[PDB]
């Protein structure tokens, strides 16, 4: 399929460990999904946070017009794009452009007070990119109560452009992944996976961190929990035609693809399990500490493996 899949262990054998009778609905907060091509039979929902009350993406912008469908065809698509996990569903959140306030965070909201969602429907949130500019005070509230609940997780890119998030001013720094708790319980329950972008690799071969002032991942220890593949990915367009791109958004979908076929395994399993065996399986290299706590690098084998067993 595409180089990844190979690189981080996403093969045959780990897939048929997966429960594809349990259904799995990834919510993708970003600029709107078009259910198209290889996201034909991907829709679960679609809801608006936008100011022109629109689930669909707008052409205000063209990389805003892919980014929502991009995102979702990297998780999801059952053909064309090789998704991570294809049996998942999406729930579209549209937040941007023009969001209403907050929209990221209305949008999580929403989420939060559905009862009537079931295990393992948008237990897995994906924010490939996310708020700057930002009295945190609401992200932070919503965050803690979130990992209070310990039911869902937050897969946020940690931004790109190469900055060293441990230098950057608060204004500067990309929202939820931002979160950064200091009290003992805030961070045992943490429900945020930040994610940094890597350059192609083969397994066997030492990652290194995508570089670039554009597209370049950011870093830093302690502002990073995992880095996955983020560069020369190619992603689904509204239009049927396909795109690459490289960056921490395209290494988020990813990701978020890798709990997706988790959690079919057991969707009621505390978000603290989910984290910790993602986590804990990642490969760890000593020449990534500097960049990703503990040098982690997605397994997709080793964290499919150990949570379906």
């Amino acid at each position: 399929k595409p180089w990844y899949f190979d690189a981080i262990g996403l093969t045959e054998t780990t897939m048929s460990l997966t429960d594809k009778n349990t259904p799995v609905v990834v919510s993708v907060v970003d600029s709107g999904v078009a259910f198209i091509g290889g996201l034909s039979d991907s829709e679960f929902a679609k809801f608006s946070f936008t100011q022109d009350g629109s689930p669909f993406p707008v052409k205000k912008s063209e990389a805003l017009y892919i980014h929502g469908t991009a995102m979702a065809s990297l998780i999801a698509s059952r053909y064309g794009i090789y998704g991570v996990y294809p049996h998942a569903l999406i729930s579209s959140r549209r937040v941007i452009p023009d969001g209403v306030q907050d929209s990221w965070i209305r949008a999580i909201e929403s989420i939060m007070s559905n009862v009537f969602l079931a295990p393992g429907e948008e237990k897995i949130i994906n924010i490939s990119g996310g708020q700057k500019g930002v009295s945190a005070s609401v992200w932070t509230e919503l965050l803690s109560r979130m990992g209070r609940n310990n039911d869902r997780l937050i897969v946020a890119a940690v931004g790109n452009d190469g900055a060293d998030i441990r230098k950057l001013s608060a204004q500067q720094r990309i929202w939820p992944a931002a979160y950064h708790p200091v009290s003992s319980v805030n961070k045992k329950q943490d429900p945020v996976i930040r994610v940094a972008a890597l350059a192609q690799y083969r397994k066997g071969e030492t990652p290194v961190l995508h570089g670039g002032g554009i597209t370049g991942s950011r870093f830093g220890n302690n502002w990073v929990d995992i880095a996955a593949p983020g560069q020369n990915i190619t992603f689904l367009r509204p239009d049927a035609k396909t795109g690459t791109g490289s960056g921490t958004s395209e290494a988020t979908a990813i990701v978020s693809g890798v709990l997706a076929a988790m959690t079919s395994c057991n969707p009621r399993a505390t978000a603290t399990e989910l984290k910790r065996t993602l986590l804990e399986s990642a490969d760890k290299y000593p020449s990534l500490v500097d960049k990703v706590t503990e040098g982690r690098v997605l397994n997709a084998e080793k964290a499919i493996s150990m949570f379906c067993k």
